[PDB]
């Protein structure tokens, strides 16, 4: 009031006559441009039913048999198997504008800030849909609304485990490049996260020292590493800055979301008291922290291996984390994710396994793998004949019908990601950040 002002909290019950100011928004987040794997994947349409056919070769029999005197035996050529892969439908849109707050005075808003929020949220859910989730066998056998994953199905012989999270020693990349060698192809790219492509620089390499006749003072230091080449020359387009699963919001940011429509918090996983049979050393005991119930159609337990087990490479496997799932229908729970321990050290959770759901009673999960560090980096050949993204209908927006004098709103399809060469690509696990 009166004379003298500031800092004064502008309630006019706390204040005087003076006129506050305001600005243009400044986005600190993942942007749209900052997505990469979704930017470079080549894309062709699948005009189809949600399925389609992919026709795929494996070759003849040569050996000591065929060995040439007069005639052969049975010139049976090939299997040529065929493999479908389904499309998937994943618009995620709850958009609203109160005709009140669309018509008042604004900041540049909203129906541009909304379309951005949409096209961004879906077109991120694409590449995240590419890097992790397979079709998790759901409440009962079928596909699911989840995109049959880009790199989960890949793993057959190409995942070179780093027995513990270690550096990228440039020997591993070489190994994944000869693995993709025997698959008749030459790995041209690499990806994810930016918490490796640094620690592949600041930890290991770039420590050549040039102590020369060299001027005092002004000179650079350090090293910036792209264009690695081993068997065959390539680039690492790398450092997405995106991980969703890897860092679980199961941290203190854990928030029940309307436990009405959020399936009931899982029974805090039955404590293993881990017994040592399955491949492992003799680990410690294991503890459990009651879960924080999660979004539409998923419940996620927490702990895995807690106290003493974590001295290097004991391969300590929490024996039975038995998740007792009891739910009143909200969305009958499907994926019950065991998101493993805080880390040996820096306490924020991680995500070892999304396990599709069957027992007939409590889910059973043995453990040790991948646990817990930021891990993957994905090397292989991106080229329209190898990693290929099927767009049933491109991203569109359709309006909807009004009831509450709000306005609903939507974006639309993407479809699925199909490999033509499930062996010509490679992913290595348990790197570090």
């Amino acid at each position: 009031t009166g004379y003298g002002i500031t800092p004064d909290t502008q309630i006019d019950a706390g204040a005087l006559r003076r006129e506050i100011l305001d600005d243009q928004i400044t986005m600190l987040t993942w942007t749209n441009e900052d997505l990469i794997f979704y930017r470079d994947i080549s894309r062709r349409p699948a005009q189809s039913t949600v399925v389609k056919y992919d026709q795929y070769l494996r070759h003849g029999n040569v050996g000591h048999s065929r060995f040439v005197k007069e005639i052969g035996v049975a010139p049976v050529s090939d299997p040529n198997i065929r493999q479908k892969t389904v499309s998937m439908k994943y618009v995620s849109d709850t958009k609203n504008m109160s005709i009140a707050s669309g018509l008042v005075n604004n900041i540049a808003d909203p129906s541009q800030i909304l379309t951005e929020d949409a096209i961004a949220v879906v077109a991120k859910t694409i590449e995240w849909a590419s890097f992790y989730g397979d079709a998790s066998l759901t409440s009962e056998v079928e596909g699911e609304g989840l995109e049959f994953d880009g790199l989960a199905k890949l793993i057959d012989k190409n995942n070179v485990i780093n027995a513990k999270g270690n550096q990228l020693t440039e020997k591993h990349l070489n190994e994944a490049a000869v693995r993709i060698g025997k698959g008749f192809g030459t790995a041209t790219d690499a990806y994810m996260p930016i918490g490796v492509h640094a620690d592949f620089v600041n930890s290991i390499l770039g420590r050549q020292m040039q102590l020369m006749q060299d001027n005092s003072g002004n000179v650079n230091t350090g090293y910036s590493v792209n264009g690695f080449y081993s068997s065959r020359g390539f680039i690492k387009l790398h450092g997405s800055t995106v991980m969703e699963n890897e860092l679980i919001l199961d941290e203190s940011l854990q928030p029940l979301p309307n436990a009405p429509q959020p399936a009931k918090v899982t029974a805090t996983v039955e404590t293993k008291q881990k017994g040592a049979f399955e491949n492992e050393e003799d680990r410690a005991g294991l503890s459990y922290k009651v879960v924080v119930n999660s979004d539409d159609a998923q419940s996620a337990p927490s702990e895995e291996v807690t106290a003493t087990v974590s001295n290097v490479d004991d391969g300590v496997k929490l024996s039975i984390n038995v998740n007792a799932m009891y739910q009143q229908q909200p969305q009958f729970v499907s994926i019950y994710r065991q998101g493993k321990e805080t880390g040996m050290y820096f306490l924020i959770k991680r995500v070892p396994v999304k396990d599709a759901q069957e027992d007939g009673t409590i889910v059973f999960v043995d453990k040790n793998e991948t646990l817990p560090e930021t891990a993957d980096v994905f090397v292989g050949e991106m080229s329209p004949q190898v990693v290929h993204l099927f767009e049933l209908l491109p991203m569109m927006k359709l309006p909807l019908a009004q009831i509450n004098a709000s306005i609903t709103f939507a974006v639309l399809w993407y479809g699925a990601l199909a490999l033509r060469a499930p062996k010509k690509w490679a992913r290595i696990k348990n790197v570090r950040y």
